[PDB]
C-alpha cells in the first residue's frame, strides 16, 4: 500500500532526478529514513488514480496548476510551515500552492517566457519600437522577430500587457464568469500582432518547427521563448541572451509562470517526515544546489539561493518577468480558455475574422457553461443487458458535461426515447468512471415508479435500490436501510417527499432526479420553493416529455427547481422581476409586452441546461 | 413659560374634567403640589405650537393616534414604568402609545363600535344572517337595519373583516406602501354592502341624521354606532343594549380603536411629579373611578377596574370589540386613506362604480407618494419685493407637499418660468411656516452663481447665505462661518462641491438644491455616485430646463441623484436591469427592445416626482 518510515518520490523524467536521489541519502545518512526517488511514465496521470485508493508516493514533484485537482480531489495535505519557513521563500510563489485559501505543496523553481547579444546590441524597451528595427534587419536580408504564432501560450503576453487576462482572480479564488479576453487591452494587443503580419513582417504560418529553426540558423534577431530553448541555442553557438518584456502602451508583457512543486499525498503516513525532509533537506541553499547540478531549474522559490542565481542575467529574467507576469490558474477552465484563445488568434492573424470577431468568441467560449469537455466513448460496464443507440450515449456525455461543470439541468427529450435508461446510464458511469456511489434520489410518478424499478433490475442490476413506499408500517420497515447507507438509489413519488419528509430530508441526497412523467402539467411554484426549505441535493435533474414552456409562472417555478438557493426569501415571479423598479414602493404587475420579453431572455439563459432530442430527427 | 413644582393638564371639555380636577386635590392634599385642570377651546391645535416653544401643559389628554405626530416632533417625553406598573394595563393599550419602540403616553380610556332588546331578542351571531332578518321587520312595515353609510368608520368594519386593512403593521412600524384596500377580504366585505342595497333592505342615502333619528324613533332594529349614541337612545328611551360584531366569513368584523391618553410635554420641567401623579394618583381604580363620575369612560385600559365595568354588559362589550378589532394608526397617511375609502362606498354603493372599480382606485390613492395634503394660501412673509403668479405659488404647494411626504423631486419647468424665485420661496416657506433653518445646499452653475445670489438679495434678504467661491485663501476665510451656522443658505458651483469636498462633505445638509441651468447637457453617473459617497442631504431636489430623457444613462443618473442610498453597490444600470437574470453567470448588455421599456417603466415611476409648467399654458 503506502509503507511506512520510508519516503518514495515522484518527479518527471526531464527534471534533474538523479540530483535529487543525492538529497535523499544526506536524509538516509543522518538519520538512517530511506528515500527512494523514481521517474514513473506519465506519472501525473497515474498519481490521482493511486492518491484515491491510498497508495502511490509520500512526495509529488510537477507544477501548481495540476495540484489544483489534486488538491480538488484530496490527494494532497495541507503543508504545515512556520512563519519564518515562508519568509525563506517569495509570496508570490505560496500563492501557487494556496488552494481553498490551505497551502499544499511545497514551492521549488519559476519558470516564464523572456526575450541576440551582437546582431541586436541594445533590447527593445517597447513593442511599439519593433517596426522601425525590423526594416532594419529586413534591409539586411533577413527578420527582427520569428516566435512560435499558432499556439496561444507564446501570443497571450502582449493580450495580457494592457489588461487582457484569463480569470479574475478574487478574494483567494478565480472567477470563471469575470473572463478579460473583450477588454481593450486584449484588443489592443491582438490588433498589434495582425499589424505586423499585414506590414509583412511577421507570417501568419509562423510555428515552433520556425521559431526555432529560424533564430538558430542567423535567420533572426530577436525571438520570445523559455528555458528549454536555451540548451539548443548552444547547439548553435549563436551568441546570445534573455531580458525582461517590452512595455506596450507603458505596461509590461505579463506571461504565464509555471511553479514547479512539491505536493505531500493526503494517503502517505510520513506526513511529519516529507516536511523534515523538504523543508531542511531540499528547501536549503545546498538542498536545492544539489538538484540543479544534474538539470538546471531556473529561477528558485527561495529567496537565499535566488540572489546566487540571479548572478546569471538569464535567472534574474526570468524572475524579474514572473513578478510582473503572472502564475498559471490551477481551476479545470483553462482547457476552454486555451482553445478559444488559441483558434481566436488564428483567425485574427489569417484574416479570416477580424479581431474583435475572433475575441467576440473566444471570451463567450471560454465563459461558456459547458468549458470542462470530458468524451465518453462507451457506455457503463455496470449498464448491462442491452446496448444504447448513438443519442442515448450522447444524452450521457452531456450528462456527464452537467456534472463535470457542476450545472443541473432538463432532459426534455420526447416520450419514448428512453430518458428512464438514459438516467440508469449516468448514475452507473458515475460509480464505473467517478467515485460517486452516495444516495441518489429519484422522484417519479405513481404510474411509472414499478417501470422505473423493472428498468434498474434489468439494465443496472449491481445498482442496490430502496423504493421507499408502502403502509405506514411497511415504509418504517425501511427507516434502518437508510441510516446504513449501504443503497445507490432511492425510488419514491412526490408523495411522499413531502409526507415523509422528516425522514427523507435527513440525508445528503448527492444528485436528485425528478421525472415528470407523461402528464403535460402545469407546475406551481410554493411547492418547488417547499422543496427547497428541506431537501440538500447539489446536482439536480429534470427529465420532462414537454419542451420549454412559454408562461412565465411555470418558468418562475423551473428556476426555484434548477437554482434552489438564489431565491430564498422572494416567492414570486411578480416581486423578483419589478425588483429594478420598486425602490419607490410602486407596486405593479408586469404587462403583456414586459412579460414576452422575460420569457425571452429566460429562454436564452436556460438554453445551454436542457437537452431535446425528438423521434422525427433520430429512429 | 413652564412653572415649576406644580402641573398643569389640558383635557377636552367634552371629557370629565370637574371629576379629573378633584383627583388633583388628593395630590395637592397628600403633596402640596398645586394641579391645575383647563380644558382650553381646540387644545390639540394650540399643544403642538407651544410645545415646541417651550411652554403649554405638563399633560395632554387626547387619542393615541393625534400624539403620533406630536411624538414625531418630540413635543411628549418618553414615560419610564417599571415592568409591574405595565401589567396593571392591558398590552394592547401600550401599543398605542409607542411610537418608534417607545412608550410616550399613558393609555387610559378605550372606544369602538358596537352592536335592540325586544325588537331583537336574540342578536345576529354572522353578518349572512341579516337579509333573512330584515324580512321580518319588513313584513312589520320596517327595516331590521339602519347605521351611517356616507362616512367611511362606520362601513370599514365588515371590510376589515375577511382581511381588508389599511397599513400593514410591521415590526413595530406601520407601512404606507403595504395597503389592503383590494384584497378579496375588502371585496367581498364592500359586495356585501352593495348587496344589501340592491336588495332594497338598506338605502344608500343613509346619512347620521337618519343613523340616529331612525333607531331613536322606532324604525329599526339594529344600528353599529358607540358610546356617543347610548345618551341620547337614553333619551327616547328605546329599550336598547350593545353586543360583539357579527362573523362575516367565520372571522369578526374589526372596528377602529380610540385610546384617550395622558401624554407628558418633553418641555415640562416637572416630569418626575406627573409620573407619580398619574402611575399613582390617576391610573388607580380609586382615581380612574373619580373621573368616570364626571362623564363615563367605557372600557378602561386597567385591568383591575375594567373587571368592575365589565359588570355592565355595554363596556364589557366594547372591550371585547377592541381586542378583536383594530387601533387606529398614529401616522399622518391617515388623512389619504379615509378621503380614498370615503369616496370608494360612496361610488360602490350609489352604482357609480363598480365594488373592484371604487376599491381598484382608493387602494391606489392611499398608497400615493403625495399622501399628505397641505394647503399653501399665500406666500411666505420674508418673501417679499414681488407677488408670485398663481403658478409659482402652486409649484411651491407641490414642493412643500414634497416636503411633507419626505420625497425627492423634479422642477423641470421652461426656462424663464421662475424656477430660482420658487426654490427661494420653498426656502422662505420652509421657515416662517416649519421650523427648518438648517443649512441649505444650493449647487448652481457658474454662469448663473451670480443671478442667483442677486434674486435672493431682492425677494429674501433674510435669508443669510454664505457664497463659496474666491481663491483659496479668500475660501478659507469662509471656513469659520460654516462651523458657526449662524447661516441659512449656502450657494457654489459643482467645482467646489468635488474640489473643497473636505470641508462641504462635513455639514448635515438639511436640504440640497441643483440647478442644472440653461445648457441641455447629458449628465454621467460616474459623478453623482461620488457626490453621492460624501454627502448627507435628506431632501434634495432638482431644477432643469429640459423634460424627462428618453435615454437609459441620463435616467440612470437621475435615480441615483433622486434615490442616493438604494444603488450603492451597484455602479451600472446595465449590472442592475440584467439582475433578475444574472444569477446564472451571463454577461450580456440590453437590447433595443428590452431598452424602450425600461425607458416606459421609468418614467411612469418618476411620474409623480416631476413638475413641468409650459410657458404656451402659462403667460
Ligand atoms: N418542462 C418545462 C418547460 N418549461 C417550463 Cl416554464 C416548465 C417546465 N416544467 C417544470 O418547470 N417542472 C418543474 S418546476 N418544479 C418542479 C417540481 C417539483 C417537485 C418535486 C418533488 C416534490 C415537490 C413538492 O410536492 C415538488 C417541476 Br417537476
Ligand atoms: N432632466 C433630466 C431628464 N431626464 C433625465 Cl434621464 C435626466 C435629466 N437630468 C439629470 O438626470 N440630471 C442630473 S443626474 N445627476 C446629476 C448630478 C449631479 C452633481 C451635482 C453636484 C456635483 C456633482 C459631482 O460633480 C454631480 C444631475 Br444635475
Amino acid at each position: 500500500k503506502i509503507e511506512e518510515g520510508k519516503l518514495v518520490i515522484w518527479i518527471n523524467g526531464d527534471k534533474g532526478y538523479n540530483g535529487l536521489a543525492e538529497v535523499g541519502k544526506k536524509f538516509e545518512k543522518d538519520t538512517g529514513i530511506k528515500v527512494t526517488v523514481e521517474h514513473p511514465d506519465k506519472l501525473e496521470e497515474k498519481f490521482p488514480q493511486v492518491a484515491a485508493t491510498g497508495d502511490g508516493p509520500d512526495i509529488i514533484f510537477w507544477a501548481h496548476d495540476r495540484f489544483g485537482g489534486y488538491a480538488q480531489s484530496g490527494l494532497l495535505a495541507e503543508i504545515t510551515p512556520a512563519a519564518a519557513f515562508q519568509d525563506k521563500l517569495y509570496p508570490f510563489t505560496w500563492d501557487a500552492v494556496r488552494y481553498n485559501g490551505k497551502l499544499i505543496a511545497y514551492p521549488i523553481a519559476v519558470e516564464a517566457l523572456s526575450l541576440n547579444k551582437d546582431l541586436l546590441p541594445n533590447p527593445p524597451k517597447t513593442w511599439e519600437e519593433i517596426p522601425a528595427l525590423d526594416k532594419e534587419l529586413k534591409a539586411k536580408g533577413k527578420s527582427a522577430l520569428m516566435f512560435n504564432l499558432q499556439e496561444p501560450y507564446f501570443t497571450w503576453p502582449l493580450i495580457a500587457a494592457d489588461g487582457g487576462y484569463a480569470f479574475k482572480y478574487a478574494a483567494g479564488k478565480y472567477d470563471i464568469k469575470d473572463v478579460g479576453v473583450d477588454n481593450a487591452g486584449a484588443k489592443a494587443g491582438l490588433t498589434f500582432l495582425v499589424d505586423l503580419i499585414k506590414n509583412k513582417h511577421m507570417n501568419a504560418d509562423t510555428d515552433y518547427s520556425i521559431a526555432e529553426a529560424a533564430f538558430n540558423k542567423g535567420e533572426t534577431a530577436m525571438t520570445i521563448n523559455g528555458p528549454w530553448a536555451w540548451s539548443n541555442i548552444d547547439t548553435s553557438a549563436v551568441n546570445y541572451g534573455v531580458t525582461v518584456l517590452p512595455t506596450f502602451k507603458g505596461q509590461p508583457s505579463k506571461p504565464f509562470v509555471g511553479v514547479l512543486s512539491a505536493g505531500i499525498n493526503a494517503a502517505s503516513p510520513n506526513k511529519e517526515l516529507a516536511k523534515e525532509f523538504l523543508e531542511n533537506y531540499l528547501l536549503t541553499d545546498e538542498g536545492l544546489e544539489a538538484v540543479n547540478k544534474d538539470k538546471p531549474l531556473g529561477a528558485v522559490a527561495l529567496k537565499s539561493y535566488e540572489e546566487e542565481l540571479a548572478k546569471d542575467p538569464r535567472i534574474a529574467a526570468t524572475m524579474e518577468n514572473a513578478q510582473k507576469g503572472e502564475i498559471m490558474p490551477n481551476i479545470p477552465q483553462m482547457s476552454a480558455f486555451w482553445y478559444a484563445v488559441r483558434t481566436a488568434v488564428i483567425n485574427a492573424a489569417s484574416g479570416r475574422q477580424t479581431v474583435d470577431e475572433a475575441l467576440k468568441d473566444a471570451q463567450t467560449n471560454a465563459a461558456a457553461a459547458h468549458a470542462i469537455s470530458e468524451r465518453v466513448e462507451k457506455q457503463s460496464a455496470l449498464l448491462i443487458n442491452g446496448t444504447l443507440k448513438h443519442y442515448q450515449l450522447q444524452g450521457l456525455e452531456w450528462m456527464v458535461s452537467l456534472y463535470n461543470n457542476n450545472l443541473n439541468g432538463i432532459l426534455a427529450d420526447e416520450m419514448g426515447l428512453g430518458k428512464t435508461i438514459q438516467t440508469i446510464a449516468l448514475i452507473t458511469y458515475l460509480m464505473e468512471h467517478k467515485r460517486l456511489n452516495g444516495p441518489y434520489l429519484i422522484i417519479v410518478p405513481l404510474s411509472t415508479l414499478s417501470n422505473w424499478t423493472y428498468e434498474f433490475d434489468k439494465w443496472a442490476p449491481s445498482v442496490v435500490k430502496i423504493s421507499y413506499k408502502g403502509t405506514p408500517a411497511m415504509r418504517r420497515s425501511l427507516v434502518p436501510q437508510l441510516r446504513s447507507g449501504k443503497f445507490n438509489v432511492l425510488l419514491t413519488t412526490y408523495e411522499y417527499i413531502i409526507k415523509d419528509k422528516h425522514i427523507l430530508a435527513k440525508i445528503r441526497w448527492k444528485y436528485m432526479i425528478v421525472d415528470e412523467g407523461h402528464r403535460m402539467k402545469n407546475h406551481h411554484c410554493k411547492l418547488t420553493q417547499v422543496l427547497n426549505t428541506h431537501y440538500v441535493a447539489p446536482r439536480r435533474i429534470l427529465l420532462t416529455g414537454t419542451p420549454l414552456q412559454n408562461k412565465l409562472p411555470e418558468l418562475w417555478a423551473l428556476l426555484n427547481f434548477l437554482l434552489p438557493t438564489i431565491f430564498k426569501s422572494c416567492s414570486t415571479f411578480e416581486q423578483w422581476f419589478n425588483a429594478p423598479f420598486a425602490m419607490t414602493g410602486e407596486r405593479v404587475d408586469l404587462n403583456e409586452e414586459e412579460t414576452i420579453l422575460i420569457i425571452r431572455r429566460l429562454h436564452k439563459v436556460l438554453r445551454p441546461f436542457l437537452l431535446r432530442r425528438l423521434k422525427k430527427e433520430v429512429e
